[PDB]
């Protein structure tokens, strides 16, 4: 069957931690009282959560309350544990409290308040660097986000702040573990997910990040538009080319679902110049394209790490200032 894989970095960080750190099923959640919060207004609905601005009436602080839709208790424990483990890290959303409604018994996460919110080449580089700080941090702490995408990035330009949010899909990396491929939004799914390669790692997040970068510098949202998980990889293959795809499939001895043999065909690797146009050219640089090229690889092992990405020339100006 498939050839195994291990993270190039942060491989064993969880093995070296106490079990309690990663064994979130055993975490006991103490719920506070929702009636210490009064909801003010709805901020937006998500797949498994609806978010409100609220007030803590004990001390009149503005906070954000994320009411969880029905999801298995294991997954609520997982998100809480991850948020607690990451709390205080660079650009990580800060979990303030965990509450349950006294009637409905529906659980809610309470966060620190941030505003949600014409982008300059510099701005994109800056905010991408800020995302990379959060990803390097969470990866270094043994956690994959698994859902990096614009909806999960809060940006307050006034204060030039960035928070990575919605850790509901995040999971701990353990070398050798086979994960669920049925995660992430379609447009941001890595090739590993699409070919059903389960022994994936932090590198998934780097693909998703590359997808984001492509969408912004090229003004094409989504960049890889798909009509079905199958067609999603077809769209990727039409850009990255089929030679490298089949090389990856061979290397890991991956078996490609029937619904893929007569749909991928044969495609050249397309040069990034083909996406550049007069109304995005101000966002596109040799540096940007070199960086993007080094994120968007089929082979998860060959993608830049977060820390490597931060050292790329695209970010030299940001690092300076
Ligand atoms: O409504 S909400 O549920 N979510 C909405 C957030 C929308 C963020 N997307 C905008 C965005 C961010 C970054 C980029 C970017 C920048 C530079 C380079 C590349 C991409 C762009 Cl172009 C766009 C929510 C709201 C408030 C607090 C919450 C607190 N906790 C949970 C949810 C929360």
């Amino acid at each position: 069957g498939p050839v195994p894989s291990r993270a190039r970095v942060y491989t064993d960080v969880n093995t070296h931690r106490p079990r309690e750190y990663w064994d979130y099923e055993s975490h006991v959640v103490e719920w506070g009282n929702q009636d210490d919060y009064q909801l003010v207004r709805k901020l937006g609905r998500g797949k498994y959560s609806e978010v409100f601005e609220a007030i803590n009436i004990t001390n009149n602080e503005k906070v954000v309350v994320k009411i969880l839709k029905p999801v298995k208790k294991k997954k609520i424990k997982r998100e809480i544990k991850i948020l607690e483990n990451l709390r205080g890290g660079p650009n990580i959303i800060t979990l303030a409290d965990i509450v349950k409604d006294p009637v409905s018994r529906t659980p809610a996460l309470v966060f620190e308040h941030v505003n949600n919110t014409t982008l300059t080449d510099y701005d994109i580089r800056f905010y991408m660097y800020e995302i990379l700080k959060a990803l390097d941090y969470c990866h270094s702490m043994g956690i994959m986000h698994r859902d990096v995408k614009p909806h999960n990035v809060m940006i307050d330009h006034e204060h030039r702040k960035l928070r990575l949010i919605d850790w509901g899909l995040a999971e701990f990396y353990h070398p050798g573990q086979e994960y669920n491929v049925r995660v992430a939004s379609r447009y941001f799914k890595g090739p590993e997910l699409l070919v059903d390669y389960q022994m994936y790692d932090y590198s998934l997040d780097m693909w998703s990040l590359g997808c984001m970068l492509a969408s912004m510098i090229f003004r094409k949202e989504p960049f890889f538009h798909g009509h079905d998980n199958y067609d999603q990889l077809v769209r990727i293959a039409k850009v990255l080319g089929t030679e490298d795809l089949y090389d990856y499939i061979d290397k890991y001895n991956i078996e490609l679902d029937p619904r893929f043999n007569d749909i991928l065909g044969r495609h050249s690797r397309k040069r990034w110049e083909r996406f550049v146009h007069s109304e995005n050219q101000h966002l596109v640089s040799p540096e940007a394209l070199d960086f993007l090229d080094k994120l968007l690889r089929y082979d998860h092992q060959s993608r830049l790490t977060a820390r490597e990405a931060m050292e790329h020339p695209y970010f030299y100006t940001v690092v300076k200032d």
